[PDB]
């Protein structure tokens, strides 16, 4: 049972929740975490969704080696050798792209791979959020024109919005990264950002880069034109990781533990026979089995927790901590009345449902839960953003654990200065630096001559700032 | 580009040409590692979806464990050691997984307390690293490869062994039902067994052109051995602690290599319809604007019709290539069926269909296309399998004495021979066969087949002269 309370002791709540739900297991190498089925199934679900969608775009999967020509591999079982793990595979894939692309009809080229990457940062580790090894997908495409590459950047970003909002019920904000926060060596980075109210931090949910021609020039990825001229390809890359699971956990969880959106939950309905220690005669479990078969006919994912020793209250708490969206209780009166009691995890509301009506009503409830989780989260996102005009509004907003939307001149040195000055102010108040999250695609109007909230120069666009992961 | 090496003359060069010119493989600066290009990955995804669906029906759940393993857990030459980060040594070196028993089973020891926690059935899809010094072979013997490894724990041995056999049957289906590759079920010798395990079962395949057997997949009864070393125990119903009974089982991208080698021909790849991401490629014949728009439109209608019968169709309407180039391209890639549509076909209300495996052409009315192509695809799948099965049967000589061994090996055949099953004799046979051969010429056991021929009373071991125990399949091998 989760005993830390989410808003009072958030990091402790997160650690308790992810372990007591059986999502992760600890490991004797720092920064590495076992993904148990309760978490991994969620990965399987968003992976299937995204993979189906990119295949509709003509992206095809592949596998490139994990060794880059540095985590050095010096020996093979104490036989020394005469290596380097991928943090990301641009340098692994792009020589191959230079080889594969010769003329305009070789384009576009669109590849994806699902794999794990290793990033051995010294800083402190947190499961799903920032780890030594994590799973992701990385897509890399090359196009004859910049317009086509940018169109794909935006299509992928929309797919990421759907990954978060339709699968995980997490609202995100589409936007463009500042010059200082864009991918190294690219033209323009787009992103979807999420918000964590309990610590007021923005977090990058996924990222989709217009690399432009810089990588082509560096790796000599050229193609011959239709008129016979050598031209550089225009490239993109885009990635999204198991950090999505962390965001989902933080968005929907409450004081009792996780809440898993029905669309991705490994079990959608747990059937809990109200049986005590020697009560097994087959009457309750039989109807439990019948109900499982019926519900599975409607493509509902069901488990019966028929484990001998635990009380019904133990099982209720166990499955609430895991965050299964619906619980179906079947005990003796239920059996004698022909009904079952269903409790939905997000609100605790209970329904007495006739056995005939179970599969429809549950489908209904699941849609309700999934929509409600999104709408409540979207409302919290909206209540977490203060639209300001001047710098004196910044520190107050940050102390309410909010982000700010402010008019900005988009000068990069100004972003560095704002980082340093908000860090300074935070230490004197006693990680406190505030930085840009994105420049949202949805731009409110910019009245003529609006001043940048920090520099006083002419503002160019509304920019989203906050403390960050 | 097209294949020009002949499969029955320079087999190695033929294989290299077939995997490169079909766009399956790309070479890499780090020896023993290859890029797996999309055309190969499509086949991998087909067999992966099949096997994953089937183990999900058994209650196995997917998971993901770390790629790194500590020195103590690993050792409770193949193994790659991360020893430095930059110029600095790590305080303690850590290893990249060659296999995950030592990574998963400490967690198993912690998760299993009661008979109510069993069975525990997990799988993961990942890659592993076995860094041998010798010459690699794309797909078949590589330093990094993709696989699935399944790991289960049970309250009884009988239950674990049932699961071992059920997984082995899934591997038979993977090879024979999906890839159309015949395999032989059997049990490994004591010396070829998984180290630490109790009993290893296997499906073995055969490569006729070089005479070599190769393990296609493997399913181990670990028994209680690993439960002992990792202290994986459960309380039964009367409060007594018992060790669990364990299995582990794996299958890799080697299967793609075996498929290639089995069905490929002088024109290159031949993909069995069941694992072809493109079963039918439609090639519109456009020459000097003879009815361009109408031909393209009819191609799209035919694709929709075929898709409704679940046929996997691609229209190659790419402009910058000729029809003849498209023929060669999709041939070397092994697409099972090519459909051609031109002005003549447009008028007659028909299409011309060429099957990759034999080259036989058919003229088919549009209304008949779907049932006829479903039939042809079933026929191609079954024919690939049956021809390979005959080649496998012709590549095994049943013998009784050692003096028949070297002739049979020189015919590039395997031998099925009665054997006493003492391990010393397997080492002795290996050494003598190698010496007589004069890339290894040695002969080792491939498996003791489940399907045992009769053992007449008093049959002698082909090598020691002691009483034979069972028929054992031997050969040169990968
Ligand atoms: C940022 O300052 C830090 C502060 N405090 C601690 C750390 C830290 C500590 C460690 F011990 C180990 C690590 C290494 N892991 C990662 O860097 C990382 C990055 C991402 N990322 C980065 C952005 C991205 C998106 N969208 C990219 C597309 C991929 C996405 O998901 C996801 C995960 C799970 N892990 C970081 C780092
Ligand atoms: C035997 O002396 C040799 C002679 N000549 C060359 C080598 C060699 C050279 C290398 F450069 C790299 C390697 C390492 N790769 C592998 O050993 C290997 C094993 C398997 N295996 C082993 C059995 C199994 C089955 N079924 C198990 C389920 C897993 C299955 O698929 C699959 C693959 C793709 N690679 C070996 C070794
Ligand atoms: O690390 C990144 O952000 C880019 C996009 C995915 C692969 N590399
Ligand atoms: O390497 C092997 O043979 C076993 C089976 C898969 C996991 N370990
Ligand atoms: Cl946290």
């Amino acid at each position: 049972m989760v005993t830390a309370k989410k808003d009072e002791n958030f990091s402790e709540w997160y650690t308790q929740a992810i372990v007591r739900s059986e999502m992760i297991e600890y490991y004797d190498i720092s920064g590495c975490y076992i993904m148990r089925p309760w978490a991994f199934h969620i990965w399987e679900k968003v992976q299937r969704f995204f993979d189906d969608e990119i295949k509709k775009m003509g992206v095809e999967n592949s596998y490139f080696p994990m060794f880059v020509s540095v985590a050095w591999v010096t020996h093979y079982g104490d036989s020394p050798l005469p290596i380097a793990i991928r943090p990301t595979s641009e340098t692994i894939m792009y020589p191959a792209y230079a080889k594969w692309i010769r003329s305009h009809r070789d384009l576009p080229l669109k590849l994806n791979q699902w794999c794990s990457v290793v990033r051995w940062e010294f800083k402190q580790p947190t499961p799903f959020l920032r780890t030594r090894e994590f799973l992701w997908q990385e897509g890399h495409t090359a196009h004859a024109t910049e317009e086509e590459a940018w169109e794909l950047v935006l299509d992928i970003l929309e797919l990421y919005r759907r990954w978060y909002e339709e699968c995980l019920a997490v609202p995100v904000i589409k936007g463009e990264k500042s010059e200082g926060e864009k991918f190294a060596g690219g033209k323009k980075t787009t992103t979807v950002e999420a918000f964590i109210p309990e610590n007021g931090r923005g977090i990058q949910a996924a990222t989709s880069h217009l690399l432009g021609t810089n990588f082509a020039k560096m790796f000599e990825i050229e193609f011959e034109d239709e008129e016979g001229h050598k031209r550089l390809v225009h490239q993109t890359s885009w990635g999204c990781t198991t950090r999505s699971l962390g965001v989902m956990i933080m968005t929907h969880g409450d004081d009792k533990g996780l809440v898993i959106p029905p669309r991705v939950a490994s079990v959608q309905v747990v059937i809990i026979p109200i049986l005590f220690k020697d009560e097994n005669t087959g009457e309750i479990l039989g109807k439990c089995r019948e109900l499982k078969t019926m519900l599975e006919k409607a493509d509902i994912r069901v488990r019966i927790d028929d484990r001998s020793n635990y009380t019904p209250g133990w099982k209720y708490n166990h499955w609430e901590v895991k965050g299964v969206p619906l619980r179906l209780e079947l005990g003796p009166k239920d059996l004698a009345k022909g009904t079952a009691r269903v409790v939905r995890r997000d609100t605790g509301e209970a329904y007495q449902i006739s056995w005939a009506d179970l599969a429809p009503k549950l489908l209904e409830l699941m849609e309700g839960i999934q929509r409600s989780l999104f709408e409540k989260a979207k409302a919290r996102l909206h209540e977490g953003i203060e639209k300001i005009s001047t710098f004196d509004e910044v520190m107050p907003a940050l102390n309410r654990k909010h982000l700010v939307l402010a008019p900005w001149c988009e000068d990069p040195e100004s972003e560095e200065q704002i980082k340093k000055e908000t860090q300074k102010l935070s230490e004197i108040q006693a990680t406190g630096a505030m930085k840009t999250l994105c420049i949202p695609f949805d731009q409110p109007p910019m009245p003529e001559g609006t001043k940048c909230f920090y520099t006083g120069k002419p503002a160019k666009r509304w920019t989203l700032w906050g403390r960050s992961y």
